């Protein structure tokens, strides 16, 4: 077999925003490698992507796994020319109850992972004189939320990292951007009550929660030639929940 | 087709926006300051658009133009405020006329045209207002206090209006171009040296950003500034 | 008589924030000219300031009055070396009901006035190689409020103007800054209900409305030598209502 | 007197902050990475402060130092997180150690020390946490991705904590210095050319900003970044 499409890597593609991003990038014409934290989840991704992608197990907290996954992609499918850092979790707590592990795990899964994966894909993107690094941030990197000091610090750090890397890599036509979702309908919000979803949508100028596909549409735009002169920015997709 | 109105569509950014929105499937009314320019617009757009003369400083012309569009083509459901000029000067040499003309052509025009299209957009429960701003509304440039004030005002206006109209599914956004190629060689290099991507942009880059915002792919984006400056300024 | 103190001009000093600013600048050692829209209001200012200031009538919508007032100050008290643009009103309306006059009056009173007064005091500040221009903005130049498109546009324009002028005048050691108040207790908020003031304070991290003196303290800081390396900024004084 | 804790008070910005807070009426505990540096701090502060050795990378030392202050001087009611270093490199040459050390010394230290002082500030219904950031958290600089990420993270941390602690009248703010004179002549001119005020700043400018934020004159300011950069970067 042959693999002639440009390769996109989407971390945490099992569901919701990550799944929508991965499927959209497939529709756009990429060969998409998506990751999950378990081999079973990776196999589910393989099944969903069919012959235009692949699922791989990855814990983004571990440098050896990051390096092994990117090496596998390079050896089997091609250079990673679109990297979407989407994998994440939250470990919320007011600071007085935020443990060392609460802090470290979130910083490692979000910010350190962005540093490690971006560094690891630079050589191939430089070689191609083409690259897209698209980091999933959050509205709370801008509009502070009590109980999420770790998550907010990590996402804001990601945005500043992205500015630095955009400056370092711009001459090679590699763009580095962040997408900041607002209130997006996921399993989590599905689990909330109707009244609380209404409280949330009342804060949104467009008067509704967003959908994973809205984030996918933003990522797809940034990954395309239609955004070749956009780098070092935050693309806010929050329905007017936060305006800058 | 849905009707888009693009002011100052004669050349450069405006012309690229108008042509892209035609490609996207809109019927595009583009405007120029003269009947001759309007006719050239009509000729380029063919059966997918129309050219009209409009000085955006004049409220009567704004109302006549929008009424004409409503009577002949349909409600204005995409409004792109692109028309503009500069009258640069250090503040000590910036006259009342230099200030007022820039504020009127940019900010007042945005107020007047947005107000005039609200009714049709409200009826349709669909709308795109896309205002052309500038990097200098963020990264200040000596000699452009009037232009900078007007564009920043446009961005704040857009946030307020986005809040007012969001429930009706009308989005209001700004696109802020950086250094875009218009026409000065060693100086060009100075400009490109400030850009992370190490080159000047093209009108089509701005057209692509506007096309994105005007489409269903941006239906959950409102009240934002989309910077298209190659890393010249990073927010 | 003699007038040896540096001269500060505070527009709209009759009450609230402007009155607190004017009195604080007097306490700091300035000779303070404050303005009101009527001769009676100007006389009240003269009475409050005593022999360390003066009250003058000024409608900031009129260039001839601006030029006459600054000329009077220069001829009677000294060059305006601290300018605080505080005068203002609101004319709120959703855009569909916002008239041409609603728009124009607000833009003229806020933004055009800042342009005119700043331009008029530049020569004296340049001559002194010292200057402070301090523009009163608003949190709504950042956090959008429906019904205030004119006021928001004007204050945001003022902030951008201030950046431009800061760049133009920095070599002469003239600083140009804005102070953005949040919810400050004034006659207007006094006229609101207790329940609505509680609704407001609930949005504020510090859980209370501010006081005019908080704004005065910010202006006093920026006008002093303790802020000689601060220019082109917005100093937010809103108790955490809006964080940037 | 109320007790202020200033990390990295040996020289420059930290030393200026510590001396200014002494002048303001605080009892200042300043820290250094060695017992000798701590002794020099003790000597300079005299009867208005004390010097202690502290590596902010080590949680045990943080807890021992704050406990010692509580047992000997009083609750820490002003915390200034100033200690830091740089380990610059383009990302392709930035090692895991270069990244981790900077993140730990800046951001992790801010998390740990802020957490450790919350109880005393909550009891007093008074507190000032003032974190030293940098212009490069806003205006990116090649080679400083780690430093930039850490300082931006500190600013977002500060906003979150300001929301958590505001009801108790504890403010949490950042001060972002620009180009501040430390120690390279024609290059100095390049730096000053980027500054609207056309000169490098001094440590005392940063001390003045911190002194303002730590005082009653800033009791309604929380969750902000106070830029002190002479117009190098305008927000
Ligand atoms: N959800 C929302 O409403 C919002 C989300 N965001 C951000 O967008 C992204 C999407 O969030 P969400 O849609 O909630 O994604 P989900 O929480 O729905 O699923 C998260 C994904 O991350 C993966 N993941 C979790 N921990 C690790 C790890 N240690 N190593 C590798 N992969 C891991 C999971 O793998 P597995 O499937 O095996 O668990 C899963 O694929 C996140 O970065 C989040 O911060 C921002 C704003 C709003
Ligand atoms: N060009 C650039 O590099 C950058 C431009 N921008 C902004 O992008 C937009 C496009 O810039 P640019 O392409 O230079 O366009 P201009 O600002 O030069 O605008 C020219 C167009 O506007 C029309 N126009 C001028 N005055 C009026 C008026 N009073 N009423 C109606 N139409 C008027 C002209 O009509 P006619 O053809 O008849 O003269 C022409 O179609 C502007 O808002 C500009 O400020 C932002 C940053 C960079
Ligand atoms: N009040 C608040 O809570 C907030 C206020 N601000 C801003 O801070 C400033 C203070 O607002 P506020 O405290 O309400 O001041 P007030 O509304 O209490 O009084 C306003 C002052 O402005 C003067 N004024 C009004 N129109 C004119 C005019 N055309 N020419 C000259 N002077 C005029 C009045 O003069 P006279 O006394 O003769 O009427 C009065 O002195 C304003 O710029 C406002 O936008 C921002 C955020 C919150
Ligand atoms: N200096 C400048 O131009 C600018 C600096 N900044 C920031 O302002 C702050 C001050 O900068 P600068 O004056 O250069 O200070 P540094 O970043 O050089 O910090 C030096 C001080 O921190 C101490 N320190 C270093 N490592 C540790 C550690 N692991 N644990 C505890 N203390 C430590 C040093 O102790 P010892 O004396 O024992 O070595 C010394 O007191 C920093 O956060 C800096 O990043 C921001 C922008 C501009």
């Amino acid at each position: 077999m042959t693999q002639e499409r440009k390769v996109a890597l989407v971390t945490g593609a099992s569901r919701g925003i990550g799944a929508a991003i991965a499927q959209q990038l497939i529709q756009d014409g990429y060969f998409v490698v998506g990751t999950a934290t378990s081999e079973s989840g990776a196999q589910k991704l393989t099944d969903s992507f069919g012959e235009q992608g692949a699922g791989l197990a990855l814990d983004v907290r571990n440098l050896d796994e990051i390096e092994a996954v990117v090496s596998h992609i390079e050896q089997n499918y091609g250079p990673v020319l679109v990297l979407v850092n989407n994998a994440g979790i939250t470990k919320d707590n007011l600071l007085l109850r935020m443990s060392e592990d609460d802090w470290d795990d979130i910083l490692n899964i979000h910010l350190k992972a962005v540093y490690r994966l971006s560094k690891r894909v630079l050589k191939g993107m430089t070689k191609a004189r083409f690259g897209r690094i698209i980091n999933i941030s959050s509205v709370v990197a801008h509009f502070a939320n009590p109980g999420q000091a770790n998550y907010s610090a990590a996402k804001a750090g990601i945005e500043a990292f992205s500015r630095s890397l955009a400056k370092e890599m711009g001459s090679r036509q590699i763009t580095v951007n962040s997408v900041a979702p607002g209130f997006i309908a996921t399993e989590m919000t599905d689990a909330l009550s109707e009244d609380i979803r209404k409280k949330m949508s009342d804060q949104v100028a467009l008067n509704r929660l967003g959908e994973p596909q809205d984030i996918a549409n933003a990522v797809s735009f940034l990954a395309s030639d239609k955004a070749g002169y956009i780098t070092g920015t935050v693309l806010h997709v929050n329905g007017g929940l936060y305006m800058a």
